[PDB]
């Protein structure tokens, strides 16, 4: 395959020390546990457990991930992550790292999100968070990062305080120019084609692709929009939308090896208009901006996806 | 008898927990095979262990092995078990494999590397930041040990190591160190001569966490005052003439009789009459730069004959000669 970098950020990491993004040689202090009492268990994670707790030594409440310790490698990489983000716009924040004396499992303590569950969304309301995405994704990336996991679960709000966080970092990733990354990241329905046709020389555009994948499904009330029903199929979802024809000129583009498994199940597709989606339902949502900002996201060649900074500069966000 | 004592800070932490937590003797060792280690060269040697860096062949990683002479079997038991529980606390020396030779069987402790400097001539270009600075990472391996229910016993200069490079500081050899019970009369043959508290020299058995606080202020007051070591015994009775020739002896009649300690006769003829010392008579022009009123007011609050009276590790952060580190 032809190789690839970032149109944006694409030496950040390469112009810092090795102690920036050398996360296997990080040194990770493990703290005490005895200060947080835990309270209720909020969620379970493929590989976690958050719960709602206390910190025992000033009344605050926080949030406790819980690791099950399946690799080693992967919790340093989302602990110096996290570290190298604390206190970036609209980034969760990394209070503490403890263990339990008694269980020694690994475990994070964020800061508290009083997160609204969610009907009675605006046009604004919809500009707004995405706006707020944005800051945190042009943030990570111009901070070497990609956080390879951009979907609604891993977004928090707090409608109230119109706070929003970007959660979990467990999938994030240092970019690295002309590195050849694991396609086995993102969840389902926002992989990205360069993901889905294994090609790994991707970059911080992916985070742009599940972006738009949420816009989409935000604007047109088809939750979630690309519905595949396994890697595959997810791949001739998008090629239902996007067309045969392009799918074609992005793999031969990077020379790209389509699995043959693709064969049977790929089709010929048409390109399809952004307008055909639009509904009574859903109208309230959309305008020209909205559909131009979502064409200039959902792109198969991952190199012609609008930026995190790009996108801000839209006229989609004029009203923010 | 004695008036009974416990500690002021993290009593119950092992009262607590299930016994899994704190008993070694219980406690299953995994001794993995050495084959993944080279030994390189000799560090130190220890009354019952020997101390090498070493490679792991595995990962081309440095590592530091300790080969314990398997004198006392529990003892291993204690400092595998309390090595595991304080495994990743800030400035612990950190355990990562447990092995014996095949031919040998004698057991080995690995961890991870740390590049020691020696400060044997780095002792004059230090600065009085620089002692505030590796005296709060030493508090913070004490407060985050003590939290969990450890007791070191055996804190001196020569069981920290420091890459100064890197301002790194591990607390290391946690042979000597044990889980705190409240009530528990503990062996007071522990710590290091010239850093024992005088709980130790009076053979007053209940002590705690608060012990490490007077080696600390042992090791505060060597090095303000460049007086190495500050307190001179030559004998364990010696050891306590020698503090109270600085604490002067009211103060440790008022000690020994609020716990009703029995003191030695061994004292008898030795102890004399000492007047308590004011902190500035240890001020010279060699060591001038690196005291001040707030040195030796901290100083004054680890060095006090009473183990309650101490600073506890928590209390001793908050006080302003740390004022100028982060
Ligand atoms: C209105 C903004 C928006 C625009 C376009 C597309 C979607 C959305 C959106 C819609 C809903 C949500 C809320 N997602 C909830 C995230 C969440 N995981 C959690 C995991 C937990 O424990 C493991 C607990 C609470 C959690 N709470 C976030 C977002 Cl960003
Ligand atoms: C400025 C730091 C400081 C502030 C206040 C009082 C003392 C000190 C201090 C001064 C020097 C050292 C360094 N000690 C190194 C100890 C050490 N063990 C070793 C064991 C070895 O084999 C078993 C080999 C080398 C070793 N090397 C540590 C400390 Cl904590």
């Amino acid at each position: 395959p032809v190789p690839s970098r970032a149109r944006v950020y694409t030496d950040v990491n390469t112009h810092r020390p090795s102690e920036y993004w050398d996360y296997e040689s990080h040194v990770v202090e493990w703290g005490n546990q005895d200060d947080y009492q835990l309270v209720r268990k909020l969620g379970r994670g493929k590989y976690s457990e958050v719960f709602e707790a206390i910190n025992i030594t000033n009344n605050e409440k926080v949030v406790v991930k819980i690791l099950k310790p399946v690799k080693k490698k992967k919790i340093k990489r989302e602990i110096k992550i996290l570290e190298n983000l604390r206190g970036g716009p609209n980034i969760i924040t990394l209070a503490d790292i403890v263990k339990d004396p008694v269980s020694r499992t690994p475990a994070l303590v964020f800061e508290h999100v009083n997160n609204t569950d969610f009907q009675t969304l605006t046009d604004y309301d919809i500009r707004f968070y995405m706006y707020e995405i944005l800051k945190a994704l042009d943030y990570c990336h111009s901070m070497g990062i990609m956080h390879r996991d951009v979907k609604p679960h891993n977004v928090m709000i707090d409608h109230e305080h119109r706070k929003l966080r970007l959660i979990d970092w467990g999938l994030a990733e240092f970019y690295h120019p002309g590195q050849e990354y694991n396609v086995r990241v993102a969840s389902r329905y926002f992989k990205g084609p360069e993901l889905l046709v294994d090609y790994q020389m991707y970059d911080y555009s992916l985070d742009m692709w599940s972006l738009g994948c949420m816009l989409a499904s935000m604007i047109f009330r088809k939750e979630p929009f690309f519905h595949g029903h396994d890697n595959y199929d997810q791949l001739v979802r998008i090629a239902k939308v996007l067309g045969t024809e392009d799918l074609y000129d992005y793999i031969d583009k990077y020379n790209i090896e389509l699995d043959p498994r693709f064969n049977d199940i790929l089709g010929r597709h048409s390109r399809k208009r952004w307008e055909r989606f639009v509904h009574s339902e859903n109208q309230h949502l959309v305008s020209p901006e909205a559909l131009d900002f979502l064409d200039k996201l959902l792109r198969y060649d991952h190199q012609s996806r609008l930026t995190a900074r790009e996108a801000m500069e839209h006229p989609y966000f004029y009203t923010v």
